[PDB]
């Protein structure tokens, strides 16, 4: 059971900010404080038999995950309402748009500058994993900015509709997510855990440095074969001004066996992320993101 009052008693709701299949997001303003939020209206599935709406079980999972988390790089739940047909999540307002679109507006980006945005994603996932929460849905459109018009912008990780508590005593298996971004164990209906987020971080980093999707094929089913076999390459047309350390980073994340894939702790320590000496910090300032190609990717 959630707040029963009419959301309109405490909030002035405004214009639409987007819409998944089962949700509408509007801008809103809390009457008692004048602060701005965003109200996500999730459609309740009313009859078990129905394909429309979201089950109570899926909403309660999202909400109790969201209630549980408090960190500068993940989105904050303010408050939760419900009525006959919806569950209404009052969420923090993330106004800066997708990180990839903002990066596409620069004249260039060194591997050094890129690592500073990526450190923010790494910190968010670090916090999550330390609470045994797997996001299960990391992809660029879920990496946002609080505010784009400031010196050093803050990354916000959004969208917990797929997130789960990993419980030590029981396998979790499922197929879900976007084919280009999901790990092999997801594709193959094998046991899942925190390692899937690590594979998605690999896919994101690859795209950030090159503007190419590592596993994207000509049809959905080709993309899945690509993922499952770990069929990827660093082709020179894309990666020829990309350092050895960045390549090694991606390679330790894009790995079929999840027990052998890098952990979140391991990756905060990797020498691409934390240089150990002058040669390593040099060649990271010296290396550039492939900007011409990258811009094209955020353009599609």
């Amino acid at each position: 059971v959630f707040r029963q009052e009419n959301v309109d008693d405490y909030y002035d709701t405004g214009e639409e900010l987007g819409s998944g299949q089962f949700a509408v997001v509007k801008k809103c303003r809390e009457k008692s404080t004048g602060l701005q939020y965003a109200a996500k209206f999730i459609k309740k599935r009313r009859t078990k038999s129905s394909r429309r709406g979201v089950s109570r079980e899926d909403i309660e999972r999202e909400v109790s995950i969201l209630k549980e988390i408090q960190h500068p790089n993940v989105i904050t739940l303010h408050e939760v309402y419900e009525n006959k047909t919806d569950v209404i999540l009052i969420l923090e307002l993330v106004a800066g748009g997708e990180l990839f679109d903002f990066l596409a507006e620069k004249e260039s980006l060194t591997e050094e500058e890129a690592t500073e945005f990526l450190k923010q994603i790494l910190n968010g996932v670090y916090y999550l994993h330390s609470l045994q929460i797997a996001h299960f849905d990391l992809k660029p459109e879920n990496i946002m900015l609080l505010d784009r018009n400031v010196p050093k912008p803050r990354i916000k990780i959004i969208d917990f509709g797929l997130a789960h508590k990993i419980d030590f005593g029981n396998e979790f298996k499922n197929i879900f997510g976007t084919p280009e971004f999901v790990a092999p164990e997801i594709v193959n209906y094998e046991p899942l855990g925190l390692e899937a987020d690590m594979w998605s971080i690999g896919v994101i980093t690859y795209i950030l440095l090159s503007g190419a999707s590592p596993f994207l094929g000509d049809t959905k089913q080709e993309t899945l074969a690509n993922v499952s076999a770990v069929n990827y390459e660093f082709e020179d047309e894309y990666f020829s001004n990309t350092s050895a350390l960045a390549k090694d980073f991606i390679r330790r994340l894009l790995v079929k066996d999840p027990k052998k894939r890098m952990t979140i702790q391991d990756s905060l320590q990797h020498p691409w992320i934390k240089p150990k000496d002058t040669q390593q910090a040099l060649s990271r300032k010296a290396s550039a993101v492939n900007m011409e190609k990258f811009k094209k990717f955020a353009a599609r």
